[PDB]
């Protein structure tokens, strides 16, 4: 099994046992079920609705502000004539340790067999200060980057020597988790938290690798080695722009195996949303319970919940699950004006939780030019482009079309794309930036038929008003917000704290920016709805079985 | 004298000496003056052009992409029928310690007599966790905030005791500066740098105030006191959103006096750009040297610099000064794709320098409702509005219209505003947010004539494509970039490294987001042009006298 470190609990076993036996809970026969509203038809909203319907709730409606279901899962098609070629605007890489996510992938038969082309997994080039460095598939990175590669590796496997007592190897904390040693894992993790809770990624690695006991034996040169590490990353490409994030946010990804064995979904991750939506309950598809209307203010009148809709219409429900951004929760739903729905502590979590910026631009090329020619499959660059990924969506047809994620950027690197919103203009600027160092590669970056309107697709998540940010990533000192947001639906365990409204979505999880977070929070919030309204939960449920007590 | 800490040099006395002695430099009869381009007609550009023209460079042209001069200086008028009511979209508060800025303010007769209504200077309320806290003018802050107030004050006056070597009190370093103890000041500041170079604001105050030697002998509570302090700030309102910024950036503002005694300019800071542009040289106003065309790629042909503009037009120059954002320098001017104009080190500084986000919304109300009524003049809120400032633009007419800076936000707080770009919508959201805690105050927040189009003004600097960011504020470990950018014009001292292009603007200064920075770098880049082209500089010039070599 694979319990996550912050909760010491795996959703996989529970979901397996419940698939068999009638869902996450039930009501006695003849019981009138609550009218439930779910704000948002992303993965979290669809999963929650799914398990609520499976548990016996007759009336659930999902509100959606976009013209499509799926939210930050968005496998956009260039050309519906040729739907296999897709641009994954949002979620893209999927770790098998995300057992909550993988429960539903396995269920709907959405293949995760193929590995994702991460740097170091396929032929990779790192572009750094004008030079091209080669990183052969399945090999150690080029020699320049070796000190920092090995230093990070040694940190994962060796831990870190502090004088007042050392810290357990992340890879050992991972072994503990897989082997059911949960008290042991908890103590080891608290150890890290105590030391690095108020330290950024950059700050932490400075202390670790320039101090008295650097893992790997070599003490990192500053700033040179930190620039190198920033370009090399830790499995997902250059992490320079997230150097300001809490070091604990990085560690938990590693320990939870989210930087490991990433898979690609050739069918597109949108097929998870399609299949969830295609489920039929009581003769009616989930998709048909989606109301395409933006929700505004959410208010409380006695023991009931009032949803304002964009029509001006106003509908009342018994319980509501909210999966929109914490930004939407503050500014649109107005959930932070008072103590009507959330405590002051949780309201602070909602108001102050950090969402990243992120942008992507894709191009559909005539050919998969990188295969038969001399070229890298992936390029990680200190230039504008940042992360380049070449994608093969039909490996058995080597002469099919190419999909190139020409630029994938985070935070500042993405905030840069904000001027030049014209995708033609952005594309050519990016190609020209890449061409400064690898003109041979850039020469193939032309859209099919020279049509930039059709065969270039881009998106900035930060300025998307349906998202207001790409994904949550806590700064140092802010992990407690994840705790508060994750355990918010556990108010259903305490009728005096239970306002009938529960927060959900990966932004309210311990895994911001991972569909796993959406799934876990969906399960917690769906369970809360059942318990709050007199239903009984299946044994092993998260509301009773998560008892982790960390201090952040 | 007020020499700033990072350069140990004051621009004031030099500019005073040069004023009536023929500028910063001169050419012998027999030396031809260069043809110069300056990209950008903000304060930095205008000052540079001014001093080049004063030194007898006859051919200087300024390029400007906006529909106006002044850049991030922008005293926007609500209604030209009533032009005295202005909204300071950019620069707003001016510290007398900014002796470069004040040299020009004084020269042009721009009044700075009136003190800016900072938190604690005028009657103030802090709104925090749904409660109001009163802060009478000139008094200590409310009791809730007293411990963190006094903690900061003790840090400033005592410094920081640590075992490896205690750090001199910032107020003592400021004293060394003023008394001309520059060698002692440098040692003092280098000490702080050694300790906190790689530490964020939050991380530093955490170590300082939860450690063994909390200034004031009072240890702060985590997280409680850091939330209070995030709301309290250090003289400029709630600094919570800049908690990720390098501590050294916070310290240098304090030491340089930029947090003391801010002045308001009733005529609007835009009157500086106006007065600069109104100056006449060689029969021609500076303003008529401004070419309103966006500069694209900048290139090198022979030993000349080619400027591309937005028509397809193109001009050739001997020397160029670039004051546009680092983002423009990388993506528009393409200064970073090679070592044509900038070293790899300076190119990195250009690419990786952090610009903040920041937004303002102003409303013009029928009356100065805060004067007659009990109401605070300033509010600092943990809510959506963050910073609220009431502005009196005709103090002798108590019946005049009032200007309210309804919301002034930075970083994440400003990033929240990017959805809802409609100003009626944004205005009412902010007003509603404030009304939750102070409904009486909010009842006055109505635009004149109820016209939200005419009497509300707002700007998001982050998505402004002429700025691509509000102002520069280094993260931990990035102060080296400020050094690199500030000293780039000193390449004129080295003909081997002199590429004929020089960087300027506050973004390239040690004073990111202060006009002082734009002035300092303007004087530097002008001196560079002169020396590079065979003119001699007046004694006391920054190219010769700035010899600080700190380790960042
Ligand atoms: C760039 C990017 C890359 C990512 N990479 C990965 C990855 O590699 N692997 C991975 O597992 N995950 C990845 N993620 C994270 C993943 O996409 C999310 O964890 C997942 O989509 C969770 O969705 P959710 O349901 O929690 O929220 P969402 O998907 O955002 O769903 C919320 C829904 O609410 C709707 N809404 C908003 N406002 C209203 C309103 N006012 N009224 C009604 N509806 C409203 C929105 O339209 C949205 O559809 C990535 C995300 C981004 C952005
Ligand atoms: C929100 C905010 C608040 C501030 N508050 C204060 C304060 O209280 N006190 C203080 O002293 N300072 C403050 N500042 C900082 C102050 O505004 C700056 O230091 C100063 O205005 C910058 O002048 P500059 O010439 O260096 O840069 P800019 O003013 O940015 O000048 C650059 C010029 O180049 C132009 N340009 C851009 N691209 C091109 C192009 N491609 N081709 C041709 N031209 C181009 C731009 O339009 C702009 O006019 C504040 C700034 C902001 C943003
Ligand atoms: N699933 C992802 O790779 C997105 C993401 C989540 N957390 C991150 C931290 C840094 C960079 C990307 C991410
Ligand atoms: N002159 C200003 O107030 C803007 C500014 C410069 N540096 C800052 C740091 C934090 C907040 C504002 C600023």
């Amino acid at each position: 099994n694979s319990p996550s470190i912050d909760i010491l609990y795996d959703y996989g076993p529970f979901l397996k046992k419940c698939e068999m036996t009638g869902g996450i809970g039930s009501y006695s026969a003849g019981t009138p079920t609550p009218r439930v509203a779910i704000v948002g038809a992303g993965i979290s909203g669809l999963v929650a609705a799914t398990e609520l319907l499976r548990a016996g709730v007759k009336d659930v409606v999902l509100y959606e502000s976009r013209d499509r279901i799926g939210g930050r899962v968005w496998s956009q098609v260039f050309d519906q004539t040729r739907p296999r070629y897709i641009a994954e605007m949002g979620a893209m890489r999927f770790p098998p340790s995300a057992t909550g996510l993988f429960h539903y992938l396995k269920k709907f038969g959405i293949s995760t067999s193929t590995t994702f082309p991460d740097p170091g997994v396929v032929d990779t080039e790192l572009h750094y200060r004008g030079k091209r460095y080669h990183w052969p598939a399945g090999k150690k990175p080029p020699e320049l980057f070796r000190r920092v590669y090995e230093g990070w590796q040694s940190l994962l496997s060796e831990g870190y020597l502090l004088e007042g007592g050392s810290l357990v190897a992340p890879l050992d904390i991972t072994a503990m988790l897989k082997s059911g040693r949960l008290e042991e894992a908890a103590i080891a993790w608290q150890g890290w938290l105590n030391v690095f809770r108020d330290c950024s990624f950059y700050n932490a690695i400075v202390c670790i690798f320039t101090g008295r006991h650097p893992p790997g034996g070599d003490r990192w040169a500053r700033p040179e080695d930190f620039e190198l590490f920033g370009s090399l990353g830790i499995g997902s490409g250059g992490f320079l722009p997230v150097f300001q994030a809490g070091f604990t946010e990085i560690l938990r990804m590693v320990i939870n195996g989210y930087q490991s064995d990433q898979r690609l979904i050739p069918d597109g991750i949108s097929s998870l949303a399609a299949r969830l939506a295609d489920q039929s309950f009581d003769g009616k598809a989930l998709r048909d319970r989606v109301c395409f209307s933006r929700v505004g203010r959410i208010s409380r009148e006695a023991e009931k919940i009032i949803i304002q809709t964009e029509a001006g219409e106003q509908r009342v429900f018994d319980r509501v699950i909210v999966t929109s951004s914490n930004r939407a929760m503050q500014m649109i739903h107005c959930l932070t004006d008072s103590e009507s729905f959330l405590s002051r502590d949780v309201a602070r979590a909602v108001r102050e939780t950090h969402l990243t910026g992120s942008s992507k631009l894709f191009i559909l090329t005539r050919t998969k030019f990188w295969i038969k020619n001399k070229l890298p499959t992936t390029i990680q660059s200190d230039g504008l482009v940042r992360g380049v990924y070449c994608l093969d969506y039909q490996p058995d047809e080597p002469e099919g079309h190419g999909v190139v994620l020409l630029s994938y950027t985070w935070e500042d690197d993405a905030q840069k794309m904000l001027a030049m919103p014209d995708k033609k203009t952005r594309c050519q600027v990016l190609v020209d930036d890449l061409a400064a160092i690898h003109p041979t590669f850039a020469s193939y970056l032309l859209p099919v038929d020279g049509d930039y309107e059709r065969y270039v697709l881009h998106h900035d998540w930060l300025t998307d008003p349906h998202s207001a940010g790409a994904f949550k990533l806590n700064y140092p000192g802010e992990d407690v917000y994840s705790q508060r947001l994750f355990f918010q639906p556990m108010t259903a365990n305490s009728p005096n704290k239970d306002t009938g409204l529960y927060l959900a979505g990966c932004s309210c999880s311990f895994a911001g920016g991972w569909i796993e977070g959406a799934v876990q929070t969906a399960l917690n919030s769906a369970c809360a709805v059942l318990r709050s309204t007199g239903g009984q939960l299946s044994k092993g449920n998260p509301l009773d079985c998560i008892n982790a007590s960390y201090r952040y």
